[PDB]
């Protein structure tokens, strides 16, 4: 079969230029890549939070080190997500916060530290799980950097940045390496009688043709949804939020510092993200239109940060779910054109480079073997649905009942058999999927991580944080006092590391300043 | 809940004493373990072949190094399985053999060497896959040891031994560490109205009681099948063989050497195993009674090795399949009481210590939370069904059509959706599950291996060996000539290692002799 030689990418957002960059890197020879993007249709970039695999899977593949791209996007460091007022109904006299931290939890004789902690709590141990099982939460409370002053890594971390800038960065990178950039707007898509994309008709009268089309046109799904009629699976029965009111809020970093984490502040009919950068933090009230009006949500958002009625706002709406098939005929959907999930766990950009990773792993020729796209589509389904369930697990697990929104999350959600099964195992006291701690190649081979994205530690951070604990500790531990004693030594070690971090880490602000 | 304190194991075979050994090791405190075995009911031990996880998962857990247990069981080294006359109808003028080797296949720019080999074959490359992608097949042809004379490991390996002796070894090991051994025969099992095992009535009038019962009574399933009425899922529609005629055959190792591998010699209505040890090799014609009589199979077996009509034979029969649930109420089935699969891929003893591993991971208290057994049962189902599909893939893939037996395997088998999906992906040219080569922690964390037992390399050895190749090479490779060039360097390196092994390895016989 003849190889794919001409590729057309529709879209100049984060998805489009990640696709252009990744493909021009992966396809070293025999690859003509063209990207068309409309100047009259804006890109989505609200100030985004990410996860560590952005470096390992995407930028490492491009050969771009962290020190190269991060200052070009005015990046800040992210070491966790802090959930505020998610556990109980808001009480100004109560400190309601917990962290979902990056990194793996140590194992002790084949059992994660989370389970040794639970047994301790049964006997009266008061300290919260993540403060016992991780070394960095207290450091995050102190708004400290994830690295020493000399740049030595001290904890797993990701990044906060304006996605507009990473698109510009990748634009310059990809164009320099041969990607043809076209500023124009597609107005019509022509299919043959078979149903394959023949050509694209633009606004300036250009006719674009290719062997392979990549749809990065955003939520509208110009190619995959509108032209190819691939149905979008609405999953509003799984998750309730469908809107957002967002803006940027100035921050006096000199006296307030820069929080080295994303915040998720539970509201009456949703939650508000806080994504710190230098000089400001991006913020957005994600809400359900069925429980609050955009007007009311706007008022709550302004009141939360004490913003004025003159503050410019980014009014957003979206549909939760995914296409039935991400790849149909000769068109691959990447980004918002493929799927969407509320930014509760920073999975948006992850969906992009994870899908691109899978596209190269299933790269077609001009014959377009349906076995390739079928396999690709199955991977996308697994990827999205797994993250959807993890996010949903934040909702039906909550104890809040103060508003109709939270009551609905507790009782009226549709749950997959998969997430029901995990929760059942968790409640039984069983550890979920764990990996080796004294190895960490889980982060080095993406096939492993892609198929097992969320581990025991991730779920425990969420569940224990929301106050939903297993019925009992592992029955096995009653037979292994030596293992229990060994776990105590590990807890003590974590406590010592936390104390060392407190006096060794520079503030996140000072470290970000040293990088200018 | 009160902890499990009294445990009764029924059975003194390989399963029973592995269970006794593993549990007395895992349950350091609060564990009274009793094993009852009948002296009038023999154990099954035909001379068994194993896989490397026996050391990593079982003996390492007991703290017993290879050098300790192997000479106690008169063990020989196994480095692969050689399949003879499986590809085509037997032709004495043709050499029909291929190896299924232990170990992982190297990756080159995210693609296994198997796929770079396939592309080469498309362009005329003649050398068989496993001889190109592995360094040791030629060494195995030369009957060389898997280690240097000084004991330095040179290739991944497992073991051949009489399972009777490993049972005796573990018996002595477990009894010395507190396991109570009872020589008697259970004649009646009493259940309460709930359906839980109350007590065991023996032949000498003893009444045995416990919190937890382990059924290692063999194929009869004294507790799980007969008492608890748990249905056995007959899978004769998946696999056709149901019988075996076996014996031991003397070998002049001084002039013939000792083959460092198990052989699988395809017959008219089944296949014959060859499991070499010092001084002899165990052998057994596995056959389907629906295509040949035991009498005819016996004659073929004797004729194959030139044995006489006076040669004592072990006439065996079995049912292929598994219990619907491995663990019911307060009874856990381990070994032949749980499931059986023909020894095509040496999975029998694997099923034992893998299940025991899972039992400890799901260890109950006296309340017996059904969530624990449900989770355990699901793992057993995955374990068996996955190995069943892998074994079955040897059968429906063959090109042989010379007998009704092989025609039936080609056309009349029932295939799971899972195996159909894998074959489809393979035929499309896609790599199956792969792991990191420059790491090998896949063999260090059993959770990983248990869920992903058979990798791309394993399937490729079987499929390419049977002459069933993908329709085409990976389309991506047409865009990456640099990766192709890089793979050539790896092939050259493997060729050099093979040449070094040829002149460096002692013969398997001489090395086994040096260990006496
Ligand atoms: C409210 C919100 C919060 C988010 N938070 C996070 C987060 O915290 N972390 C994270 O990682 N991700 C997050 N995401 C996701 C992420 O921001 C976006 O998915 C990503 O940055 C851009 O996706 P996209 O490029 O596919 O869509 P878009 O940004 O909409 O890109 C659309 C592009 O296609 C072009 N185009 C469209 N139509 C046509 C046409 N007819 N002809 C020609 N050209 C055309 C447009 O000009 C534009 O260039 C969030 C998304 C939203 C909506
Ligand atoms: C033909 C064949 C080939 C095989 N090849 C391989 C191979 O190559 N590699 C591999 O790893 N595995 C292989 N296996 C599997 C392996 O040999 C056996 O599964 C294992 O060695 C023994 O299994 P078991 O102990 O559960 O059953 P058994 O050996 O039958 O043990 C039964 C025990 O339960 C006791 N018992 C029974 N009944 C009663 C009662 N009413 N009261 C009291 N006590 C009782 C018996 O006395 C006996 O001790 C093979 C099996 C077969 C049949
Ligand atoms: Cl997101
Ligand atoms: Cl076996």
């Amino acid at each position: 079969n003849k190889p794919i030689k001409n590729i057309v990418i529709v879209g100049g957002g984060t998805a489009g230029w990640m696709a252009a960059s990744y493909l021009v890197r992966a396809l070293q020879q025999q690859a003509n890549i063209t990207l068309i993007e409309s100047a009259a249709i804006p890109r989505i970039g609200v100030g985004e939070a990410t996860i560590p695999s952005l470096q390992k899977v995407f930028f490492d593949f491009l050969g771009i080190p962290e020190r190269e791209w991060m200052p070009q996007v005015n990046g800040a460091f992210k070491a966790a997500i802090k959930f505020v007022n998610w556990r109980k109904s808001p009480d100004p006299s109560r400190d309601d916060h917990f962290y979902h931290l990056f990194g793996n939890v140590p194992n002790c004789d084949g059992v994660p530290l989370t389970h040794y902690w639970l047994r301790k709590r049964e006997q009266g141990f008061q300290q919260p799980m993540e403060y016992a099982c991780y070394p960095q939460p207290g450091a995050l409370d102190g708004k400290l950097a994830p690295c020493l002053s000399d740049g030595t890594r001290q904890m797993s971390h990701a990044w906060h940045f304006d996605a507009h800038l990473v698109a510009d960065f990748l634009k310059r990178w990809a164009v320099e390496r041969g990607v043809n950039r076209v500023v124009d707007e597609v107005v019509d898509v022509r299919l043959n009688n078979r149903g394959y994309i023949s050509n694209l008709l633009t606004k300036e009268g250009r006719t674009l043709e290719a062997d392979l089309f990549i749809d990065c046109s955003g939520m509208r799904g110009l190619l995959i949804n509108q032209a190819l009629k691939e149905p979008f699976i609405d999953m509003s029965d799984y998750l309730l939020c469908d809107s957002a009111v967002a803006s940027a809020v100035p921050n006096d970093d000199a006296r307030d510092g820069v929080e080295p984490y994303t915040s998720s502040i539970a509201m009456n009919s949703g939650w508000t993200w806080k994504i710190p950068m230098l000089g400001r933090f991006g913020s957005g009230y994600v809400f359900s239109s069925h429980f609050t009006s955009r007007d009311q949500a706007t008022a709550d958002f302004l009141k939360l940060w004490g913003l004025s009625d003159n503050q410019p706002l980014n009014q957003i709406k979206f549909r939760v779910g995914r296409n039935k098939r991400a790849w149909v005929n000769n068109c691959v959907s990447i980004g918002l054109s493929s799927c969407f999930l509320e930014p509760l766990e920073s999975t948006g950009i992850y969906f992009i480079y994870a899908a691109l990773y899978q596209l190269v792993k299933h790269f077609p020729d001009t014959s377009f073997d349906p076995r390739l796209s079928d396999a690709f589509n199955a991977e996308i389904v697994h990827m999205f649905d797994d993250c959807r369930d993890f996010v949903q697990a934040h909702y039906f697990t909550t104890s809040r009942d103060d508003t109709p929104f939270w009551l609905a999350n507790r009782h009226d959600l549709r749950l997959s058999d998969a997430i029901k099964e995990k929760v059942q195992r968790y409640k039984a006291g069983l550890p979920l999927t764990t990996t080796s701690f004294d190895d960490s190649t889980y982060y080095e081979t993406f096939d492993y991580e892609f198929k097992n994205k969320w581990l025991n530690g991730n779920y425990y951070c969420i569940f224990a944080g929301l106050g939903m604990l297993p019925d009992r500790s592992l029955p096995l531990l009653q037979h292994r006092p030596e293992s229990i004693e060994k776990a105590e030594a590990m807890f003590a070690s974590i406590r010592r590391e936390a104390e060392r971090l407190r006096t060794s880490l520079p503030t996140n602000y000072d470290y970000l300043r040293s990088l200018r």
